């Protein structure tokens, strides 16, 4: 006969015990008695988003940039379908996200309910399924406390992903004993490598003549920025980056080799395919098509590939491995360094990213879209902080910077936070800077304004002997005005200097801005005519 | 020996035959060899859209005031994703869109693709399967013209519904037969009533005393409409229509009762909840919550439901009938026709409808956007020409009509396109109007500005005590800005002399135009009060 509150009560308590700070989304009839229970809790603050989408890329580059759980929410129907690229991106960069949908009252099942989300109508539990770790249907209110620890352990553990609740409207306000863990209680440690396999790869570094690390985005799930770090100095092994997985390692010190892979650096390729490493450490990638230049065969060290991944699944899928360790990687590096110590043995968009450079503060979070910033930001954007550089490769969805870079600021609001994307990903999901407004969030986007698809434009010249075009467009946007339609103060660059006052101010605001710069679509990208050929 | 086309090719040439004249969407990488065929073809014109949501939702448009297939294509990965919603709404709305996705080559399977679609990726064959009638990969080049006529056979038979063709990046540019079909050699015709049910119905009607015809969107799917009119009028039976099914029947009809359920109108209401309708007719309804004021009982006929839907699995879900007949809506009635012949026996929202009623042409076509847009036109405008009033309610998707519209002009270029829209619906897919632009679609969005989500602010109002807003913007978007910002030309209205000034210049331009209206975010709409208790 103990103390209840309401099913969404208890899932709210619940998020507050994972430390979730904001949940991301648009509300619905079915969903307002999750904003009920927020507001009533004051602690969780509720983040308005324009478009579902950009929720969930918020609560994206919230979760990857504070390292926590993000939280986004939807209704029924298109509420929730609005959500899914998000997730989906959440799915391909290991990011845990958990979306929160509505479900029509129970009562309603089966008779053609408002945006029915069960089988009988948009079945949202399915279509979420195959881009989430777990997506379910809370079945009853006593199972709310059950389903929301096994939603949290499952995003959390292994290999980090999203997941998908959906909420009968019936259910959530039902009575339920008040029962908040906290998680150390329901969900386990991290694994760790054995003892063999510590000794062997000690052994194989100690005798090789040139060693190096590959090391990618899963240094950032594992939050072993400065392990890597130790254990590249004690070792003196040079370690290059994926793509994805660019700030993992401080490029300006000696040790780096820069980027391997995508719009890469020559520094890299050298190292990497000239036939002389013998022993390569793979530390958190999944060696996909971009992290290995189409799964170059020059990749196979000469001695030993070593390859630590938290998901068993991945060691030795594309490249035969010779120590396969399935652990955590900030758990395995720490290992390695306890084991070997104590051994005792317009303008051109390059200008911009140099401008760029030349401006941000150090400790600024690098947003990057997809599109030929891509190209230009891993290639010309030295990274010198720890997980810095924030770029959604796994799927690489355009408009997900756009959107991600507001949750990033949110999740460090001490910190400068800046979106480098393109004019047709602004269009996409650039409204959101009116959600920047609203919450009055600083965030400094540079929109490179080319006037259309300038990937797709490359591609129409260099695969299709520019047969046709359809990715110019007849008339370019104006995103100052734009930007001044949305609240949010906007400046022009046409050249260098305008653009340096530009970030300089942009810098210096403690609102929103956007940057509209003036980019020629027929430059060349770093690295893709490599790509081309 | 006879002459092969490529299979992408051989695709492009069984969609003309179908009398497809757009794809709407937006290229990538692997989708390039489509838009390749497109374009040495110079029939099917591509339509380069701002979000591949909007392209879906144009398709819809297109496909529902055409009466014909629309057709919307995406990349690999995100770009598939992010049309969903618009596919979504299609399937809720049994509207026939096919959506053409690209997937990476088959050699890449497995690795770690570039945006990998398969099941070792992002599934988009298990994604889209829950809302198509049919989601399949085309397994190779020499499968693709059965695949695509069989596509085309499950969009537009039966309950007509989307379909989801996935196209192996490799496969599209192989040679294949040259093998076209017109369409009835490959898809069958429609079903029509037994003799013993219309004889059945006929004897129905010659005895009842207060009959009445409800009529769905299944109306519009049948192309319906003058036999539905003539049967009526043959009958003296009168006619009121579903929330979605509004302009099946003229309302200025002397047999019109207006919109039975959701915003609709106290005479439909007296007359069918009476308790003296003694025979029913529900011709292509789905008869879900808000085409039933949520399941009345007193909607039951006293003597005879007849239900009519080409769906057999609709017949008497919610309501028992007495003579439930499978077959098309115009068979049906034609037949009727027949045997009995035979027998010879801010500004207020509604002075901004009344405007618009005072001005619009009556070839008009009026899309509805979802939000209290539906309210305000559901009730207050009178639609009097057949299938122009264009409401997505099957999924109620918002930002559905800010796109659908477009597709609408295309679809009926000789007549004049309006779309009645939230502010906060148009913030989700408003950059949309930049494709009008482009291509000089002239349609005419009316934004309804009451700085927020009304529905959700009356509902915390009138549900939750005002305990919480979660639905007000802090500052309002300028509209006319944001169209200008796109090159459109746009008016904001804050008095009705203002709104009557800018839709008459909105009308005699032959270039998109944008209208901001000044609305009062509390006014309570017409039946929301009805929804409230
Ligand atoms: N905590 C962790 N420790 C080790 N590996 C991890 C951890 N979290 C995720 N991973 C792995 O890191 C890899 C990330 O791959 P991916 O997201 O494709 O980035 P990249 O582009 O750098 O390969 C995956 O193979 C995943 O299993
Ligand atoms: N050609 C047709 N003839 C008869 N019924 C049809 C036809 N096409 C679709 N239908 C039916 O019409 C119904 C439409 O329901 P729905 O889209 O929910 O609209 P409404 O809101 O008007 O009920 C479905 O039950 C479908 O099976
Ligand atoms: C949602 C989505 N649709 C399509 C693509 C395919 N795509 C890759 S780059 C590109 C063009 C991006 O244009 P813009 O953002 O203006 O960048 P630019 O390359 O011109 O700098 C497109 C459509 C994608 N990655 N994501
Ligand atoms: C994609 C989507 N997200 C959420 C909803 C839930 N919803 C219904 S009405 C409404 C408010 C719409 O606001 P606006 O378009 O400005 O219209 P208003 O009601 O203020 O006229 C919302 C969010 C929906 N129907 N579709
Ligand atoms: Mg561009
Ligand atoms: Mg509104």
């Amino acid at each position: 006969s103990s103390k209840t509150v309401t099913a969404v009560e208890l899932l709210v308590r619940q998020m507050e015990a994972e430390g979730v700070s904001y949940v991301f989304g648009i509300p619905g009839g079915p969903l307002m008695p999750l904003y009920e229970a927020i507001f009533s809790r004051k602690k969780i603050q509720p983040i308005l988003t324009k478009h579902e989408e950009g929720a969930a890329f918020m609560a994206e580059g919230y979760a990857r940039v504070s390292g926590k759980l993000g939280v986004c929410c939807a209704t029924t129907g298109p509420g929730a379908t609005n959500a899914l690229t998000g997730i989906a991106c959440a799915y391909s960069d290991s990011t845990p996200v958990l979306l929160l949908t509505a479900q029509v009252g129970t009562a309603a099942f089966g008779k053609g309910a408002l945006q029915e989300s069960t089988v009988h109508g948009v079945d949202l539990v399915s279509i979420f399924s195959p881009i989430t770790k777990l997506s379910v249907m809370i079945p009853t209110a006593e199972k709310m406390g059950e389903m929301t620890r096994r939603a949290l352990r499952t995003a959390q553990s292994g290999r980090p992903g999203p997941i998908h609740l959906n909420i009968p409207a019936d259910i959530a306000k039902h009575p339920v004993p008040l029962e908040v863990f906290p998680p150390m209680n329901y969900r386990g440690g991290k694994p760790a490598p054995t003892i063999m396999d510590v000794v062997r790869v000690a052994e194989l570094i100690f005798h090789a003549k040139r060693p190096a690390i590959l090391a990618g985005h899963g240094i950032e799930c594992a939050k072993a920025w400065e392990e890597l770090l130790d254990f590249a100095e004690l070792t003196g092994i040079p370690v290059a980056t994926t793509p994805k997985g660019k700030s993992s390692f401080p490029e300006n010190h000696a040790l780096s080799l820069g980027v391997f892979g995508f719009a890469g650096h020559q520094k890299a390729t050298d190292y990497l395919l000239s036939g002389d490493v013998d022993v390569l450490i793979v530390i958190g990638s999944s060696l996909g098509d971009w992290q290995t230049n189409s799964w170059d065969p020059r990749l196979t060290p000469s001695v030993a590939l070593i390859q630590i991944d938290i998901d068993p699944m991945e060691i030795g899928k594309n490249y035969p491995v010779d120590v396969g360790i399935n652990a955590d990687a900030s758990e395995t590096l720490k290992a390695l360094i306890l084991c070997i110590r104590s051994s005792g043995k317009g303008i051109h968009p390059a200008m911009v990213v140099e401008a760029m450079q030349n401006r941000l503060p150090a400790d600024t979070i690098l947003f990057v879209d997809n599109g030929s910033c891509i190209n230009w930001g891993v290639h010309c954007y030295l990274a010198q902080t720890p997980g810095a550089f924030q770029i959604g490769l796994g799927l690489a969805a355009m408009g997900h910077a756009v959107a991600a870079a507001i949750g990033g600021k949110l999740a460090a609001p001490d910190r400068p936070v800046v979106a480098l994307v393109g004019d047709a990903a602004f269009a996409m999901n650039g409204m959101e800077i009116h959600t920047a407004a609203e919450y009055k969030i600083p965030v400094t986007w540079i929109v490179l304004n080319n006037g259309g698809h300038g990937l797709v434009h490359l591609g129409e010249q260099h695969q299709f002997d520019s047969k046709f075009d359809i990715s110019s467009f007849r008339k370019s946007i104006d995103f100052c005005k734009m930007a001044e339609s949305l609240g949010v103060k906007s400046y022009r660059a046409e050249t260098v200097e305008d653009f340096d006052a530009a970030l300089k101010g942009a810098l210096a605001m403690n609102t929103p801005c956007l940057i509209d710069v003036q980019v020629d679509i027929d430059v060349l990208p770093p690295g893709m005519k490599q790509r081309f050929d």
